[PDB]
């Protein structure tokens, strides 16, 4: 239940370390639900949501990187 007022990709990246499981409510995209670090997609929504979640689940594997391998499945 996390509003954010303000946009800035790598702040809430780097904030959703710890708030990993919830959602968002971002004032530029809306209302954005991500369990354990995974920015998940309501539905196709606008290009402009779409994209940005996306780049932001690559700013997330960028300062991850590592993905331990644990439970990814086949």
């Amino acid at each position: 239940m996390r509003v954010f007022p303000v946009y800035a990709p790598k702040l809430i990246v780097k904030h959703a370390r710890i708030f990993l499981t919830g959602v968002i409510w971002v004032k530029d995209l809306g209302r954005l639900e991500f369990e354990k670090g995974r920015f998940l997609l309501p539905r196709k929504s606008l290009p402009k949501v779409k994209q940005a979640i996306l780049e932001l689940n690559e700013l997330i594997e960028a300062q991850n990187h590592q993905t331990k391998t644990a439970l990814e499945h086949h």
